[PDB]
């Protein structure tokens, strides 16, 4: 399920995700579903969802 318990290092990831102007919802979702089978890489995730902003290339 979901863990009452968080770490305040691990807040600073979830405003990241929604940050990417480049990207729509529907993607931020995607790093999400990550996160839970994962928590302690939430750090790993971290650095990947940067790099995909850049895919989008909106301009």
């Amino acid at each position: 399920d979901v863990d009452n318990k968080f770490n305040k290092e691990q807040q600073n990831a979830f405003w990241e995700i929604l940050h990417l102007p480049n990207l729509n919802e529907e993607q931020r979702n995607g790093f999400i579903q990550s996160l839970k089978d994962d928590p302690s890489q939430s750090a790993n995730l971290l650095a990947e969802a940067k790099k995909l902003n850049d895919a989008q290339a909106p301009k």
